[PDB]
C-alpha cells in the first residue's frame, strides 16, 4: 500500500527536452515513470545554481527531504517535480506567497491557487485568496520546475490576511489524509 507519512508523495522527473511552462512539466510526467520519489515533509526548496537536474543539485535543492530519495538521477538539462497529498487547513480564508525559479502551480481541491505559467528567475509572488469550505485534511498538488540555471521552490500560506505566512511541512502535510504520527 501507499505509506502514511508527514509529508507530500514527492516524484521527481528530468528530460533533456527545454520545460517553458506548466503543460511542458506535466507532460513530462505523463511520458514516463518518475526518475525519483522522495517524502516532501519540508516544502521550502533551494535556492542553488548550474540546473537543478545536473550533479547533486536535486539532493542540494531538497534538502532535509533529499535522505528519502528513491534513487539518485542521472543528469539532465531540465527537471522538476510533482507533488501530491494532503495539508490541514481548517475553515476559513487563505493565500499563498510563492518565491520560485521557474514557475510553478499549486492545486487545492483540485482549483488552481497559485500559478506562473512561464519561466522566470527568482521573484515572490502573493496570490489571490481562497477559501476553505470544510476544516480537515484538503487535497493538494504542486508542480514546479527549472528549465536551466538558478532554482528555488518556495510556496508559504498565509491564514491570517497575509501577516504572517508559514510553510508547509510536517506539522500539516499528510500523504494520505489519515493522521501522521511519525
Ligand atoms: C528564465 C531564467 O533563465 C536564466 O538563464 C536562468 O539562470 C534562470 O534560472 C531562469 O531559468
Ligand atoms: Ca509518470
Ligand atoms: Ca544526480
Ligand atoms: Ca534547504
Ligand atoms: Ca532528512
Ligand atoms: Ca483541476
Ligand atoms: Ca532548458
Ligand atoms: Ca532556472
Amino acid at each position: 500500500p501507499d505509506s502514511l507519512f508527514a509529508g507530500l508523495v514527492g516524484e521527481y522527473y528530468g528530460t533533456n527536452s527545454q520545460l517553458n511552462n506548466i503543460s511542458d512539466f506535466r507532460a513530462l510526467v505523463d511520458s514516463k515513470e518518475a526518475d525519483a520519489t522522495f517524502e516532501a515533509a519540508n516544502i521550502s526548496y533551494g535556492r542553488g545554481s548550474s540546473d537543478v537536474a545536473k550533479g547533486t543539485h536535486l539532493q542540494e535543492f531538497l534538502g532535509s527531504d533529499a535522505s528519502t530519495l528513491s534513487t539518485d538521477p542521472g543528469d539532465n538539462t531540465d527537471g522538476g517535480i510533482y507533488l501530491q497529498g494532503y495539508v490541514y487547513l481548517e475553515a476559513g480564508t487563505y493565500n499563498f506567497k510563492v518565491t520560485a525559479d521557474d514557475g510553478y502551480e499549486i492545486t487545492i481541491n483540485g482549483n488552481p491557487v497559485a500559478t506562473v505559467d512561464n519561466n522566470q528567475s527568482v521573484y515572490t509572488v502573493t496570490h489571490a485568496s481562497f477559501t476553505i469550505s470544510e476544516s480537515g485534511y484538503q487535497a493538494i498538488d504542486m508542480i514546479w520546475w527549472d528549465q536551466g540555471g538558478d532554482y528555488v521552490f518556495q510556496p508559504t500560506l498565509s491564514a491570517d490576511g497575509g501577516s504572517t505566512y508559514f510553510v508547509l511541512d510536517s506539522a500539516i502535510l499528510s500523504s494520505t489524509g489519515e493522521t501522521p504520527y511519525t
